[PDB]
């Protein structure tokens, strides 16, 4: 019934680049997976195709896929036509992309947004982060370093 969306982002606002993620963060992927697991993931069909193979179907998570396709060739998904299908019949994660985020987020009560501080000024064909309106109040942890060397910290929003 609760609904969230959850995204990683460079400072800039890219989401995604060339099909895929332009950074990598290791330890975003593990706080994806520790608020995810267990739960239905709602993803667009671009995000399912974007997956490696290893990670499609996210495991331990009932994967819906949105598309106006009648089905799909890489398999582990089951198929909506619409948000709405995917959100009914307790927590549902909206987990990207672009444009699934911009059809969840009238709906979501809950962000969940991990910022990596990695410089990427935007370029042309990129996937940004969407923009969050005067509904939400949020709060910030620390700044923490990655093993990778990367600083990064996670937002997290409410509904008003
Ligand atoms: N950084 C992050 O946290 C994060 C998370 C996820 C994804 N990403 C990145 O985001 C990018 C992909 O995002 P994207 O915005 O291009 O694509 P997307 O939102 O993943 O998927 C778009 C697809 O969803 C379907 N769709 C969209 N609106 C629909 C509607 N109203 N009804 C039914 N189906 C609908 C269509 O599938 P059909 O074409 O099959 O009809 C459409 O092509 C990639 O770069 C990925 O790596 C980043
Ligand atoms: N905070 C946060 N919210 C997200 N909605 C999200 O995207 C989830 C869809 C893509 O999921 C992948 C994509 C590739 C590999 C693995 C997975 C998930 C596997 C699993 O969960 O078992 C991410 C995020 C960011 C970067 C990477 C990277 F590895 F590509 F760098 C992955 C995910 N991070």
């Amino acid at each position: 019934t609760s609904v969230g969306l959850i995204w990683a982002q460079s400072t800039s606002g890219v989401i995604g680049r060339d099909g895929g993620i332009p950074w990598r963060l290791p330890e975003d992927l593990a706080h994806f997976k520790r608020l995810t697991m267990g739960h239905t993931v709602v993803m667009g069909r671009r995000t399912w195709d974007s997956l490696p193979a290893a990670h499609r179907p996210l495991p331990g998570r009932r994967n819906v896929v949105v598309t106006r396709q009648t089905g799909l060739v890489a398999h582990g998904a089951q198929v909506v036509g619409s948000l709405e299908q995917a959100l009914s019949p307790a927590e549902t994660w909206v987990i990207g992309g672009a444009q699934i985020y911009a059809l969840a987020l009238p709906l979501a009560n809950r962000c969940e947004v991990t910022e990596v501080d990695v410089d990427l000024p935007p370029e042309d064909e990129d996937a940004l982060a969407p923009v969050l309106d005067q509904t939400w109040a949020g709060t910030s942890g620390e700044w923490l370093v990655s093993r990778s060397g990367l600083r990064y910290r996670m937002h997290s929003y409410r509904r008003l």
